[PDB]
């Protein structure tokens, strides 16, 4: 925990012992030299935050930690040339290790969906959103597909239902 | 025109000739002596702005102002008691007023997504926001009803598109 507790320090910059978006921002790089994903930051405070207070206490940081940690492995594997960016092919390799079942054409979809960088690869903070969102999206189809063929039918109030849970 | 160009003047507070987010919700009163919603503001602008300037200039502005005072004119009207929210009921009739065909269930759905003021019924602001949430869910809807029977059928893929063309 030695460790951990001097990341933390570090971290919390207010040393106030909440670490705040903002904070873990300015602690994060995407490996591009523009400053983290603000979303990706919000998203990830939000699911280890677990008293609404818009930052993580250090239990709640050491979850994060691992998160951020277990990402950066994967991006690590796929990124071959260490670019900053995975490519399409990258990308594929990466959600199919997950048990993704996708099309190659989505793979496509998703990298434009997420890269706010514009090169057509996506970089590690827009791939952990991307993934997030993959993953939610996901379990929320599951819910839905009862007899697992891979489709799913829903009513008009049932969709949009469907939709506010995303959230 | 006179009266809206007077009235644009008025708004474009640092006098650029295009109103920006933070401009527009300063000029406009959800009724509730709290900031307009700033979502609602971003969608909005979004919608009018035909040059993806983050703001709009006066002819867009016109659009502007025909749209927020056309959907001040719907709550004025179901905003029976001029408390400043509507109910489920009233809700329910403004909808219905719109053409949509939705349980009365759903009403307090929707309440509860969009009303930030914690009262269960629903101010101004987030009402145009659920709206304009509702009015592209619902579009989304019927291009995938192929026969109108208020079901869809989609693929975990389709799925995935339509979820990510919401935006
Ligand atoms: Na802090
Ligand atoms: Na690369
Ligand atoms: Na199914
Ligand atoms: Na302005
Ligand atoms: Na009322
Ligand atoms: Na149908």
């Amino acid at each position: 925990q030695s460790f951990l507790w001097n990341v933390f320090q570090r971290v919390d910059k207010d040393r106030s012992g909440v670490i705040s978006d903002t904070e873990l921002q300015q602690a994060l790089s995407n490996g591009t030299w523009t400053p983290f994903n603000p979303v990706t930051v919000r998203s990830i405070i939000s699911m280890f935050d677990r008293e609404n207070k818009a930052g993580v206490n250090f239990s709640e940081f050491t979850g994060v930690w691992k998160y951020i940690t277990d990402w950066q492995n994967v991006f690590r594997t796929y990124d071959r040339d260490n670019s900053g960016m995975i490519d399409k092919n990258e990308l594929k390799q990466a959600l199919s290790g997950f048990g993704y079942r996708l099309s190659d054409q989505f793979h496509d979809i998703l990298i434009r969906k997420f890269d706010r960088q514009g090169r057509g690869q996506i970089a590690f903070d827009d791939f952990i959103q991307g993934c997030i969102v993959l993953q939610r999206l996901t379990d929320i189809f599951r819910r839905y597909d009862t007899d697992q063929d891979g489709w799913i039918q829903v009513s008009y109030e049932q969709y949009l239902s469907m939709v506010f849970s995303i959230v």
